[PDB]
C-alpha cells in the first residue's frame, strides 16, 4: 500500500468533512416552513455526524505521518466531494438535490478507501468503513425525503451521536 | 369466570399485538417523503408499544395456565384484528386509514376483555385497562392526523415507552 | 427608579405568562393533521416556557414587596399581552399568526422591563433578560414556520427546558 | 354514560386544579415566619401536583370531543371548588383550614367522576382514581397539619412528583 | 362499607407482610448449597417486596383512622398468614413448599380485601390490588420451582423494585 | 473470644434494630403538627437506617455460626433495648423522650459490642462500628432536638442512605 | 455482487430472527424447576437479541431496495432455520438441543452471507458479522449447558443488550 | 476604572465570603431545638453558596493581577461585613438576626462592586452579579424567617448549589 | 445600532472562531513530547469551546437577518483575528505565542462587540459577554504557561464544556 | 513494628492475588453446565474483588518503600497461597474444594496482617481489614456452596463491585 | 480518655485543616509555568479533601461537646501545623516542599490522635483513620514529586473526593 | 485455516497482554518528579486496555477449544513480547523506551493474528483488529512522548475505557 496515495485520499476525506460541517449550516438554516421543519432536524444530525468524520479522520492523518495543510484555503480546496453551496432557489426540493448529491459523492469517497485498503490497513479500513455505515444513512435519509424510496430509517436520537464512528472519538 | 373462554381472548389479543409488530414495520417504512416523516416517529412508537403489549400479555397467558400456540402461523391466524396490510396505493392517507383502523380494532379487543373481567379477575382486568390506555392514546393520534379533529395528544418523549404497561414489563 | 411602576409591569408580565399558558393549550391541540403535527412540539415547549416564566417572575414580585392580585380573574384582566384565543377559523396558518403575535407582544413587555431597570435594578434586569431571550427564540421560531424568513433554529431538545430561565428556577 | 355530562365534571375539575395552581402561589407565599416554614414546602408539592392534575385531564377531555373554554375567564369561573383566597387574616392555621377545604372539595370532586364513570368508562376512571390518590394524600397532609390527627404521611421526595398520574403525564 | 372490618383486613395483612419480612429471612438463609443458589435470589426478591408491602399498608392503615398496635408481639399474633416457619427438614423441596403456602394465603388476602372493596374504597382496592399483583407473581414463581408448570416469569431485575407497589411507596 | 457470647450479643442487637423498626413507624405517625412535621423525616432516617442496621446484621450472625430463633415472637423478646412504645400522653416531646432513651440504650449496645470484640474479631467490630457511627449521630439528632444542647448534625440527604454501613449492605 | 441474492439471505434471516422470537418465548416459559431456572436467563437473552437482529436487519433489507413480504405468514414460510418447536418431551435437556441446534443454524446463516459479501458489500458485511458475533455466543452458552465444554461465557449484564449489534440498532 | 480599587473591593468580598463560611458553620450549630431545626438547612445552604463565591472570586482576583494576602488574618481582617459572631444569648431570633445583618451587607458589598464596574469591566459585573442574586435570595430567606413579610422563596433543593454563580466555577 | 455593521462584526467573529477550530487542531497535534503533554489537552479545551462560539454565534447572525456567506473560503477570508498558523519553529514556547496573540485577538473581538451592543441589543450582549467569558479564561492559561504570571485558572474539567456559552447552545 | 517484615507480607499477599485473579479464570470456565451455572457468577465475582484486592495493595507496598519483584515470574513464586490449580477431575465439587481452600488460606494471610499491624500501622491495618471482610464473604460463599452450611450471603450486584475495599481504589 | 485533651486535638487539627484550605490556595495559584500545570491539579486535590477534613471534623467536636472558638482570628492561630506560607523564592520546588511539609505535619497530627482513641472512643479513632488515609496519599504525591521516590500513587479522578472520609460527609 | 496455530498466537497474545499488565504497574510507580507526571496516567490508560485485552482473548481461546496453561508461569513463558522489564537506569526517557517496543511488539502481534485470520476467521479477526486499534494508538502515545513526532493522540478520558475493545467485555 503506498501511504502517500492513502494520506492524499485521507486529507482529502478531511476537507470534504470540514467544509460541509460549514455548508449544511446555511443548508440547516434555510430548510425553512412548515415543510422545512421536518428536514431540518434530519440536516442537523447529518452535519454533526460529519464534524464527528473531521475528528475521527484528523488522527489517523497523523498516525500515518500526514498533516493537515497550513492554511484553512489550501485544506478547503482539498475537498473531495463539491461545496454544497445553497441553491439559487433554496426551495427545500432543491435543497435535497444538493444534499442527497453531497451525500453520494461522501458514500463513493469512503467506498474508495475501504476498497484501497482492504486487506492491507486494518484500522484505516475500519475507520472508513465506519464513516460509510454513516454515510449510507445519510444518503438514504435524503433520498427518501426526495424520492419517496423507502430508506429504512427515521429520526435519530440526538443529533450527532455518530453511532459507528463513536468508538474512534474521544 | 370461564378461564378458558377469557384465555382465548387472551391469546387472539396477543397475536394481534404480535402481528401488529410485523406489519407497523412494513407501514412505517413506507411512510416516506416529506408528509411521511412526520407521523413515521408515531408509527414507530406504536409499533414498539404493541410489541411491549404481547410481552406484558404472555406471562398472564401462563399465569391462568393457557400456553401459546405450537406454531407461528396458528399463532398469527388467531389474530383478533384482521392484517394491517400496506395498502395497494401506499399514500401516507392510506396508510393513515389502515393505522387507524388497526388501532380501533384493538380499542375495541380491550375493551371487550376489560367487560369480561371486570370485578372478577383483577389482575387481568388491570394488564387489559394498561394496554386499553396505550390503544386509545394511538387511536387518538391516527385519527388526528387523518381527520383533523383535536387529540390531545403530541410526540410521546422515547418511542415504546409504554408509560401504562410498563409495570408488567420485566 | 420607581418600585411601584416596576411592580406593576411585572405583574402585568406574569398575567400574560400564566394565561399564554392556558390559551397555548388550546392552540396546540388544534394544530392538527400532518402539517399541525410539524408545529405542535413547538407550541409544547413556548408553552412550558412560558409556565417557567410565571414561575421565575412571581419570587421576584415578591422580592420587591408586591403580591399576587388575590382573584384569578383580576390577574388574568392584568395580562400586559391580549389572549391568544383560538382562532375563528383555525387553520395551522392562523394558528401561527396567533402564536407570532403574542410571542412579539412578549418581546415588547420584556425589552420594556429591560429598559427600565437598566444600570438601576440588576436582579431584575438579568431576570427580564433571561426571559426576554426565549421570548426571541419563539418569535423567531414562529415566524419562521409562518413566513419562511430563516430564524436560526431548530427543535428544542426537551420541551420546557428553558435555558436561560433555568437559573431562576426551583 | 353520558358523554356531555362527564365532559362538563371533567372541565370543572380541570378548572380547580388549574385555578388551585394560582391559589396555592399566593398561599404558598404567605406561608411565612418560622412555623410557616414547616408547610411551605407541602403546599409547593400540592401545588405542583394539581399543575400536573391539570396537565393530565385536559388530553382526556379532548379524546373524548370535549375542548376547554375559549376564555381563560369562562374555565375559571366553571371550577367545581371554590376559590382558595388568602383568608383576611392569614395566620397559618388559617391558611391551612383553606387548603384542607380545597383538598376535600377535590377529594368529592374525583370520587363524583369515579362513581360516575365506574365499570363503564376505564380509561377516566383511572385517571380519575390516580387524580384522588393524590388529593387523598394531600387532605392527609393538611388535615394532620391542621388538627393532630395521624395522617400517616411525611415530605415527598421532591414537589411535583406526583407518583400516581405520572403515567398519563408527557 | 365497614370501616371497622376494612381496618382489621388492613391490620392482619400488615402483619403478615411484616412477619413475612422475618421469616423470609431465615428462609433465604437456609436455601444452601448448588440448588438452593437457584431461588436464593427469589425469595430475597420476595422478601423485600413483602417489606415494600408493610410500607404501603401502614399509610392506609393510618389514612382511614386506624393504628398499628401497641406492641409488636400483638402485631405479629394478628398475622393473617400462618408463621413461615423453617420447616424441620429443611430441604430445598420443603422450603419452597412453605414459601409456596404462604404466598398462596397472601393471593388469598389481597384477594379478599379487593372483594371487599370493588367499588366502595377506590384507594384502597387500588392498594390491595397494586399487592395483589406482586403476591400473584411471588406465588407464581414457587410453583413453577416446586412443580414445573410454567408459570412464564423469570428473576426479577433488582430484588426489591416492586414495579406494580412503588406508586404508594415514598 | 467466646462465638456463643458474642452470637448472643449480636442477635439482640438484631432484635432491638427489627423492632425498633416498628416502634419508629408508630412514633413517626404520631409526630404531627407544626411542630411534629420538624422531626418527622428526622426519625424516617433513624427508623430505615435501624432496618439497614438489621440487615446488616444478620449475615455476620449467619457466617459466626449462629441463627435468628424461630418464632419471630422469641426474636422480639431477645430486644437488648426495651420497647420503645408510643408515651400515653404522644406529645413531641415525649416521643423525643421515648427516641432518645432508644438511641442511647443502642449507642450502649454497639460500644459492648466494640469493646469485646477489638483486636479479637475485626470484622464484626468493623460493624458493631459503622452501626455505632449511625446511633452515636441519631443520639445527637434526638438530643439537640429535645434539650437545645448543639450536636453538630442537620437533615440527611434522603433517609435511609446509612453512610457508614452501607459497605456491609447488598 | 447479486443484490437478488444477497436480499433473499437477508429476509430469511430475518424471517429466521422473527419466528425465534415468538419459539424462543416458549421454550423460556417451559425451562421450569430448579435446573430450568439456571437456563431461563440465558434464553431470554438469546430471545432479544435475537429481536434486536430482526430490528437491524430491516433498514438493510430497505436500504438494498427489497423489502418484507406482505402477509407475516409467507415471511414466516422464509425463515432460513426450522422452527424451534417445543419438545414433545419438554425437558430441559431436549429444550437446550432445540436451542443449541437453532443457534447453530443462525452461526451458519451469517457466515454464508459474511462470505457471500466479503470485500464487496462493506456495509452488510459488517451488519452480518456484527450478528454473528453474538450467534457465536448463543452458541457457546447453550453448547456448554449441554455437553459441559468450556465456552468462556457466563451471564450477560442485561438481557437483550446486544453488544455488537447496538451501533446498528436505533 | 482604577483596577487597584476594584480589587481591593474584591479582596475585601471574598474575605467577608470566607469568613462567613467559618461562623455560619457555628450559627448552624447553635441553631437548636424544635425551632431551630426549620432553620438549620437554611443557614446550611447560605454557609455552602457563601463558600461558593470565595471559590468564584479567587480566580477573578488572580486574573486581574491581584493576590491574596499572605497571612490568613491579614485576610480576615479586610473582610466588608463585621464578623457574625454567635449572639451572647444565642436564640433562634438572635441568630437570625446576626444572619440577616450580615446578608444584607453582602448585598451591600456586590450592589457596590455593580456599580463600579457598570459598563467598564463586563467580566467583573457578570460575577458580582451572579454573587448578588444568591445574597439577595439568602437576605430574602432570613427577613421572611425573622419579620414574617414574604419573600417567594423556599427550600433550595440541595445546599450549596448555587444556581446563579455555577457557570463560574470549577 | 447599525445591524448591518453589527452583523459584520458577528460574521467577522464566526469566522474567526470557525478558523480557530481548524489551526488549533494543527497546533495541538504539533504540542508534542514531555512538555506538550501538559498543554494538549489545554489547547483541545480551547478548540472545542471555540467550536461552541460558532456554534452560538450562527443562530444570532440568522435572528438578525444575516446570513453566513456562500463559500467557505469567502468566510475564512473575514476573520477578525488573523490565522494561528503553526509557527516554523513549532517549539512548545512558538506554539504558546501563537496562541495567546489569538485568544488576546478573541478577547478584543468580543470587547468590541460588547461595547457596541451595551445597552442597545440586550440579547447580543449577552452573547458577546458569554463567549468574552470563555475568551478572558483562554487568554489567561496561555499567559501563565507562557510567562508563569499566576492566571488563577487550572484545568477544565471535560474539554469543550463551556459553561458561560453553553445556555445559548443545542 | 518491623516495615521489613510487613512489607514480606504484604507482596506475598499481593501475589497471590494476582496469581488468583489467573487461575480463577480457568476454574471459571470449568464450571460448566447446568449445575455449573450457579457459581459461575460467584467464581467471577471472587475474581474480579481479588484484581481488586491487588491494586489495593500495590500502592501501600509504595508507600511503605517496597516494590513488586523485577520479573512475574518471582512475583507468582512468592503467592502465600499455593496456586489454585484446576482439579484432575474438574467436576463442580472439586473445583468448589478449591475455590474453598484458596479463600481459606486468604482469610488466614490478611487475618496474620491485621494482627501484625494492630494498633501499629493503622493504614495498612484498614486496607488488610478491608480485604479480609471480602475474603470472608467469599470464604462463606463456597463454604455454603459446598457443604451447605449456612452463610448468609446471596448473590453480589455486579461482580467484582468490592464494597469493602473500593475507598483504596482509583 | 479525657474528652477535655481530645478535643483540644481535635480543634487544632480542624484549625490546621481551616487554615490549609486558604493558603492552598494561594500555593496552586503560584504553581505557574509548563511544569506548574502538572501539580496544579494534585494541589487543588489535597486543597478540596483538606476542606472536606475540616467539614468532617467540626460534628464530631460538637458532639463531643466542644465548640468552635468564637472568634476565626483565635481559630487559626490554634492550628496545629505552622502556616503554609508561600515561599519568599516561590519556585515548584519551593512550593512542593512548603507543601510536603504541611501533609508531613498533619500525618503527625491525626497519628497522634489515633493512637490518642485507639480502642478508647471508637468513632473519634474511625474519623481521624480516615483522615490519615488521605493525609498519608497526600504526602505520598507531593514527595514523589519532590524526591523521586516512587509513592504509588497518581491522579484521583476528580479533586476533593475524599474516598476515605466521604462516609463522615453530608 | 489450522485452529491449533491460531489457538497458539492468541494465547501467546493473551500472555503478552497478562505481563504487560504487571510489568505496567512498576512502570507506572517509577514514572516520578514533574516529568513522570505528565506520563503516570497514560501508563495506566495503557495497563488497564491490556488487562481488557486479556480479559477479551480468554473466550475466543476457549470458544475455539483452547485453554489457558495449567500454571501462571508456564503462561507468563509463553508471552510473545518480552517482559517490559524496568531499565536498569529508570529514567522517564529510559522506560518510555521500554513502553515504546512493548507497544511495537503489540502492534506486530495483533498484526501477524489479523492477516492470518482474514476473511477466514470473522470473529478472531474482528477481536484482533479491536486490540489492534488500541495498540496503534498507545504507539503513537508513546513515540510522541519520546521523539516529539505528532501521534494525533491526547489523554483517554478515563484510562481503562478501552473503546474499541468493549463490545467485546462484560
Ligand atoms: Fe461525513
Ligand atoms: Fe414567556
Ligand atoms: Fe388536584
Ligand atoms: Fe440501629
Ligand atoms: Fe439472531
Ligand atoms: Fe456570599
Ligand atoms: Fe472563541
Ligand atoms: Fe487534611
Amino acid at each position: 500500500i503506498d501511504v502517500e496515495k492513502l494520506l492524499e485520499l485521507l486529507i482529502k476525506a478531511a476537507a470534504a468533512e470540514f467544509t460541509t460541517y460549514y455548508y449544511y449550516t446555511i443548508l440547516r438554516n434555510h430548510a425553512t416552513g412548515l415543510e422545512g421543519e421536518a428536514i431540518k432536524e434530519i440536516i442537523e444530525d447529518a452535519r454533526l455526524e460529519d464534524r464527528n468524520h473531521f475528528e475521527a479522520l484528523v488522527p489517523r492523518i497523523y498516525e500515518l505521518g500526514g498533516e493537515l495543510p497550513r492554511d484553512i484555503r489550501e485544506f478547503a480546496d482539498l475537498a473531495s466531494c463539491r461545496d454544497a453551496y445553497l441553491p439559487e432557489e433554496p426551495t427545500i426540493e432543491n435543497i435535497l438535490k444538493v444534499l442527497l448529491e453531497a451525500e453520494r459523492c461522501a458514500v463513493g469517497v469512503y467506498t474508495e478507501i475501504c476498497n484501497y485498503t482492504f486487506g492491507k490497513d486494518p484500522r484505516t479500513y475500519d475507520l472508513a468503513l465506519a464513516i460509510l455505515h454513516e454515510e449510507i444513512e445519510h444518503e438514504a435519509w435524503f433520498e427518501e425525503l426526495l424520492t419517496g424510496k423507502p430508506s429504512g430509517h427515521f429520526r435519530r436520537g440526538k443529533p450527532g451521536e455518530s453511532p459507528y464512528v463513536s468508538k474512534f472519538l474521544k
